[PDB]
């Protein structure tokens, strides 16, 4: 009736990378495709270079794929899957942010099943599972290394459809804090807000449960205390670790109870202006939730306490505001723009972009379903 | 460096059973051994009868094993594994309490690897994993359907050794609240305390982490509010559900940070007097933790708040007591005996049983390592 979908093994803390090399060995895998963006291939902090070697070190082969695109295309999947057909892979290893992992998952399902991303779009339509996937992740925000979602972009009506199948879930997650030093200010603030959005969205979600609620708060608790630190001293590993924790505890929950509107709205803005996922999420949250108050502000009371607001003066509805206050404040501390106008949207675009909220699968888990009116009026509120 | 080990799919709420039949089908399995005790085979509330049929209903075979013994023996494993060699199994399904699941896991590992429970005892010594295991569980306490532990008993020195390998972890967990109506007063109080012990033990544990801490409290939060209910109105499903939640949220955490002494001590008493695991755990907890105070009573402050104690008057050490008070009170509400004397132990046995605490692997995760003296003095305190 209600399922809890998490990866079977998740490694954490420093060494987690090397240790997953060992676990990729002890799992009996030989020749995998590595899926990543440009930056990491080019760079060599943690890079791909330090992994490929660490991968060969515990006795295992390798072949990389550079050309991964932000907003993973149906083309990238075909390019990277065919790319390894020449080496006949058994495991897949994705290094990078969200955009990387979704592709790996794309190649994944299609590498086993009938090669057809949209035939495979919807809920759990696949019969076979993806080839053992190991998600080495470098962002502190998106939960994709654990998540059962791969969203693949496709340039026909420039559609963005969803493969929400369980047999996407990776076999092992790995989060080495050190691969996340790569994140510079701008990006740790972006992903760091994204994760946190992912945490409140399900915490108020229609389909939240004990487990969710639980992981969701501690995630925000960990963000309050450790986010701003990482944004200043990106080098501070201790905050870079607990931020990594947050991102997963957040993942755990948002995977199992979905998101509300903040994501449904911000998904549209992210691929109709190509504005970054995390910032368009941060800039929208306080208004998307200020709306959500009426239905369940009893829960924001927690969101607030988790923010470290002393709410024992306030009643339910009024405390729920102080949470919106602190949410909004936090973003202005990590240097997210305060209004949408800055990101460069336009009021003439609002009626169109809002119709597409009805279409985003994630929207159904909002605690309070809203008329075409009030949701456009949220975009105005966003201004 | 730090791993998080949970099953890949866990179902919950009513229907979870039938739904796992579907998932056993959609996974492409044909002929499994079912592992259970007497009671459930004999009985037919949820029984095995309702499962075997529900299993055949989604197109899959079946063969049961009745003779599972409390404190699973090395003999039971051999009996049930050979039992299905005649039908050549592909999946395994265990229905029942902890004693059931440990056996299923035993058969499991040995059904793939060199048939040698103790050759396979220790940490992660196995190379291959167990045949896909699905743990339908009927107790509200032991986490075994998720846990990476199988402890197999063996009558040579009457040793009780541990197969603490990850490749034990089941492929799917299922918790249908309705299969837990079978639990009568005495047993829901026993397991219900056991789970809760499992929750504090890691919450103070040396190797606790954010995820642990998180799941651990909500587990106790859910126990406070819903345990006593289930013990009175065993028929009350709503409390029987949130109790089922607790038991796993507890599992999640105690699997990843181990336990302290309460378990290390109570394990000995459970197989040197054959007294029930849960009650010998409940009767010991307040004293095992009253000792633990000095090292970290800052955390009991939470345990307490999670108990619903208003602790904002008290300082760290004194609040930590009120938690011991409430822990002790809770057990006397669900009708656990207040002293060990009642269970029928003896002071002459104490020096012997205490030496065996040094041997219990779980003991190493106690926040405060204790001399042979103070731990025997805990048994006295237990009196
Ligand atoms: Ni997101
Ligand atoms: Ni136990």
């Amino acid at each position: 009736a209600y399922d809890f979908l998490m990866p079977s093994v998740n490694f954490f803390g420093p060494g987690v990378i090397s240790k997953i090399g060992e676990r990729a060995k002890m799992l009996g895998m030989k020749k995998p495709v590595i899926v990543t963006d440009k930056f990491l291939e080019n760079l060599k902090n943690g890079a791909v270079a330090q992994t490929l070697a660490s991968l060969k070190k515990s006795g295992v082969d390798y072949v990389v794929y550079n050309g991964v695109e932000p907003n993973p295309k149906i083309h990238n999947i075909k390019e990277v899957k065919t790319l390894y057909e020449k080496e006949d892979a058994d495991s897949i290893i994705t290094v990078g942010g969200g955009s990387a992992h979704d592709t790996g998952k794309g190649a994944g399902i299609i590498m086993t099943n009938g090669d057809d991303i949209t035939k495979l779009a919807g809920i759990e339509t696949l019969k076979n599972p993806l080839p053992p996937l190991i998600a080495v992740n470098t962002t502190a925000g998106t939960g994709s290394e654990l998540t059962r979602h791969a969203v693949i972009t496709n340039e026909e009506t420039h559609l963005k459809f969803v493969v929400v199948s369980w047999r996407n879930i990776p076999l092992v997650s790995f989060n080495d804090p050190t691969l996340m030093l790569d994140i510079p200010k701008g990006l740790t603030a972006a992903t760091g807000m994204d994760a946190f959005v992912q945490a409140v969205e399900p915490y108020v979600s229609v389909d939240h449960n004990p487990i969710t609620d639980s992981q969701c708060i501690q995630a925000i608790k960990l963000i309050e205390s450790s986010l701003r630190e990482a944004v200043a001293n990106g080098h501070n590993l201790q905050a870079r670790t607990k931020m990594v924790e947050a991102e997963m505890l957040a993942g755990m929950a948002f995977n199992n109870a979905n998101l509300g509107y903040v994501h449904a709205m911000a998904h549209q803005l992210g691929g109709q202006y190509d504005a970054p996922h995390g910032v368009c999420c941060a800039l929208l949250l306080p208004y998307a939730e200020e709306y959500n108050l009426i239905a369940d502000p009893e829960r924001f009371a927690e969101l607030a306490r988790i923010m470290g607001e002393n709410t024992d003066g306030l009643s339910t509805r009024d405390a729920a505001e102080l949470s919106i206050k602190a949410m909004k404040q936090l973003s202005e501390d990590v240097g997210i723009p305060h209004s949408i106008k800055d990101i460069g949207a336009k009021p003439e675009d609002f009626d169109l972009m809002a119709e597409n909220a009805l279409k985003d699968g994630n929207a159904f888990s909002n605690p309070r379903k809203g008329t075409k009116e009030d949701i456009v009026k949220i975009f105005q509120e966003a201004y």
